């Protein structure tokens, strides 16, 4: 795997977002608060997880450049994204969502992205389970995307594949 | 580069009332609550973190075989911890503590274990900031431990120390 290392951008993340001075953490200080990651990947097989605890609100993904700063919750063609509501999970892209079934207390989330075989694939690492993939025949480069409506986020990047992946 | 390896709450090490994820990486209480990884670590350098999130309460270190089950928060001469009580953090062992002055909003704290050094040293790895070290001649092998009073903790082993190390 080419698992490249990153953190978030401050040139591409909400001003209501505080990042950490490692670029790994932010907090909240449309009413969707996003940050991208400082990387575009257009080749090989990536992995990197969130750690959202609590939060009960929020999307992860990927997106073209083609998707405008701060639309990252899966409303364009240039956003795929897993999201949470409460106790509903789907994954969206371009206003289309499915359910996804998550069991409890989903604390982390796995990204898998497999650039060359034209996969997203989204996973519940703590119970080593995956959840939903997009077959998506990738076109431009992809960041990194991360929303949230409040409390935290932490990004491990750079990691190698699970070994149960 | 550091030996780091991925290790896991041991779960016969566990306190009876935390909740563990199925990939022994999160522990979560729904009287302190400890646990250990394991691993008995008695070469090498290491480096784990710990996501303590919202926990208010919580002590963290390593400990000989000869520290009680569950004693394991720096009140014996087998326990060396980093520990917050609310707004007060210290390192505790043997049963004296010092007070450690750390930046506001922990949520990660870094634990490198120099064994062959003989140091614990404690880090802000948001703030790329060393908080501690204890000088320790090494007499038995030490494993990773974890106890919370309230909330939960998240253990990230195996990944390979920030640069700022």
């Amino acid at each position: 795997m080419n698992s490249q290392p990153f953190k978030l951008d401050p040139k591409m993340t909400h001003k209501k977002l505080k990042i950490s001075n490692d670029g790994l953490q932010m907090e909240k200080d449309t009413g969707c608060y996003g940050a991208a990651g400082n990387i575009f990947i257009d080749s090989g097989c990536h992995y990197w997880e969130v750690v959202m605890g609590s939060s009960t609100w929020y999307a992860i993904g990927i997106a073209y450049k083609s998707a405008p700063k701060n639309e990252w919750i899966g409303k364009n063609a240039s956003s795929w994204v897993f999201s949470r509501c409460n106790s509903n999970f789907v994954v969206r892209h371009n206003n289309k969502e499915m359910l996804v079934d998550v069991p409890p207390h989903l604390k982390r989330l796995g990204v898998l992205l497999d650039y060359d075989n034209n996969m997203l694939s989204f996973y519940d690492p703590a119970n080593s389970l995956h959840l939903h993939t997009f077959d998506v025949t990738f076109i431009l480069p992809v960041c990194p995307t991360f929303t949230i409506w409040n409390k935290s986020l932490m990004i491990l990047s750079g990691l190698p594949a699970p070994d149960f992946i």
